[PDB]
């Protein structure tokens, strides 16, 4: 058996946009992502599926059923976000004594008076509804990680169609320090309203994906779909500052831990000559970000400086992991290889003979041990696995995927890394962004016609793990690669 510490918690992660809508009066039309997925031109281009989030699994209405199932499964931790748009649907006045043309945002003053001023603008019905969801969650003995941001922005902060068209005269999302300023006040406001329910905070979920797919990986159909290396750099600079100001904002109202959740790949060498390529990829995709918000180290105008307003702004690291990236050294740097990791055919095998998911992602659990131990060795900050799962409507691979990845967290703990929990993506099927509803990540299958939840066999396997706090002897054989001979090639 592989037994976890008594303090370690098994649970799940979920996003508001992906899971909330689908029931009565749940509809939230006031985000960039809502406009983006309803846009006629985005649909004709196939950038978005044509599926709509208001036909979703209905957590907004059916949360007691979600939480009933989580408690039956033995889960002890949940990570959820509030949707900014629900709380502040309407434009806030531009502040006096704040210049938008300054690159750096080193301070956002927040006090009781500023927060009481914000009350005037807040949707009380949304705040009360979230409080009802979170009290129900705590009443099941679920430890609660509250995340402030899981990709949609209020429309009054980002009109993504204007940006896609190459008009930058409107609300421009993370390209604007206005969004940094308002995000810090938002995060403080939520901690001021919810701190009695919350155990730990995250500022953001995978801000690297938002910028990377929004401004470079434009075939993904992520907003605003404007191809620019320069704007992707400006996004990531503003994100770092937004995180630091949100951290300071939360710490002004709360003494609880404040972390961040970030999308990781395990970088792997194509041959034994590509070890430097792996280190260059880890620098470009991971360390430059974490060195900024932990060590205050950043490159601005070709110079390596330390920003005092950025240093020390992190208490924990949320590791989000699903596959590897294979790299090789080039004359000018390194390249990622197709046919491995996230660049595979759907429901096939990779170039290494490993099975791929419904989304074309390669089975590679050892990468999770690589990412957890690398983080630990560089920063010695404690971690949660805040996201790990697989697109698998049939449930063929998910039992192997679940037990294999849980084993790798046990391995990381055994090597000395401080990992405090594992949160599967996700409890139930949900709206997979530009892909819509066809990509099914749930331990629970959703009938979208009725909103009924069914237990996939992997949910029974996870109940074994969570109720025993271990991979039990009976299920240890699932620590293995799904057999490929019976699967599609
Ligand atoms: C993490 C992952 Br992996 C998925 C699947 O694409 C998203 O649904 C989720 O919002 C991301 O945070």
């Amino acid at each position: 058996m592989y037994s976890f510490p008594n303090s370690f918690r098994f649970g799940w992660s979920q996003a508001g946009f992906q899971s909330e809508m689908g029931t009565p009066g749940s509809e939230d039309p006031n985000t960039d992502w809502y406009k983006w997925v309803h846009d006629p031109e985005n649909m004709a281009a196939g950038l978005v599926s044509g599926d709509l989030p208001e036909n979703g699994p209905g957590y907004w209405g059916n949360y007691k059923t979600f939480h009933d199932n989580a408690q039956k499964m033995g889960l002890k931790i949940a990570r959820l976000n509030v949707e900014w748009s629900r709380i502040f649907p309407n434009p806030l006045p531009r502040p006096q004594n704040f210049d938008e043309s300054k690159q750096d945002v080193t301070e956002v003053e927040i006090n009781e008076n500023e927060l009481k001023r914000l009350d005037e603008y807040a949707n009380k019905d949304a705040l009360n509804h979230y409080r009802e969801i979170f009290k129900d969650l705590k009443s099941r003995g679920l430890y609660f990680i509250l995340n402030m941001y899981h990709w949609p922005l209020p429309l009054w902060l980002h009109d993504p169609i204007r940006v896609r068209r190459g008009d930058f005269t409107g609300p421009s999302g993370w390209l604007s320090t206005r969004t940094v300023y308002e995000f810090a006040r938002f995060s403080a406001y939520i901690a001021w309203k919810f701190d009695d329910l919350v155990d730990e905070y995250s500022t953001m979920n995978e801000p690297n994906v938002v910028g990377g797919l929004g401004y470079v990986g434009v075939k993904s159909g992520f907003p605003p779909g404007y191809l620019s290396f320069e704007l992707s750099r400006r996004h990531m600079y503003n994100i770092i500052q937004a995180h630091a100001r949100a951290y300071d904002g939360i710490k002004s109202v709360s003494k609880k831990p404040v972390g961040i959740i970030y999308a990781n790949s395990s970088f792997q060498p194509l041959t034994d000559k590509d070890m430097e390529a792996v280190e260059m990829a880890e620098n470009d995709n991971r360390w430059w970000f974490f060195d900024a918000i932990i060590r205050g180290e950043i490159t601005r105008g070709n110079e390596k400086i330390v920003r005092d307003d950025l240093k020390g702004r992190l208490d924990w690291i949320g590791v989000n992991y699903y596959t590897r990236t294979v790299v090789k050294r080039t004359e000018k740097g390194y390249v990622s290889l197709g046919g491995y990791g996230h660049g595979c055919e759907r429901n096939s095998v990779s170039l290494a003979g490993l099975p791929t998911s419904d989304f074309g992602w390669e089975f590679f659990p050892e990468g999770l041990y690589d990412v957890l131990t690398k983080y630990w060795n560089r920063y010695h900050l404690y971690m949660y696995v805040t996201e790990n799962g697989i697109a698998d409507d049939a449930d063929y691979q998910r039992p192997y995927y679940l037990v294999s990845h849980v084993y790798q967290v046990h391995r990381a703990i055994n090597s000395g890394a401080d990992v405090r929990g594992y949160l599967h993506w996700s409890l139930a099927d949900n709206y997979e962004w530009a892909s819509g509803f066809s990509m099914r990540f749930g331990l629970l299958k959703v009938d979208y016609n009725t909103k009924r939840l069914y237990w996939r066999p992997s949910a029974l396997v996870y109940r074994e793990i969570a109720t025993n706090g271990a991979i039990t002897d009976e299920i240890e054989h699932l620590n293995s690669v799904p057999p490929v001979k019976p699967l599609r090639h």
